[PDB]
């Protein structure tokens, strides 16, 4: 992945509620291929289901999203995966919820 991108500044503090990697899409309710937005922590489905996270990027401009399938982080502006120290806390909290 890229070691940095100019949109990491838009990653917001993790809710005290934590993350639920089984949360469904906020628009269509699917349990498949969901992502969480790292700006406002809403959950929406991926490009191969109904494309609601791409729609959320378009209507909010929020840049960076985390996959509940593989814990990768994608930037919609850079069109690339990113890994950085600024993403470790959210990835680690998601890993703990997913795997125990
Ligand atoms: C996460 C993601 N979202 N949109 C997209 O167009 N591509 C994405 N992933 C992706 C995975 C593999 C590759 C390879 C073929 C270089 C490219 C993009
Ligand atoms: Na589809
Ligand atoms: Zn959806
Ligand atoms: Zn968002
Ligand atoms: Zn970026």
């Amino acid at each position: 992945p890229l070691p940095w991108c100019p949109h990491l500044v838009a990653v917001c503090p993790i809710p005290a509620a934590g993350l639920d990697v089984t949360q469904p899409c906020g628009d269509c309710g699917t349990i498949q291929e969901n992502w969480v937005c790292l700006s406002c922590y809403q959950v929406y489905c991926g490009r191969y289901i109904n494309g609601h996270m791409l729609q959320h990027h378009g209507n909010s401009g929020h840049p960076l999203v985390l996959s509940y399938i593989d814990l990768s982080a994608w930037c919609y502006y850079c069109q690339a995966y990113v890994h950085h120290q600024a993403l470790l806390d959210v990835k680690n909290i998601a890993h703990q919820n997913k795997f125990g």
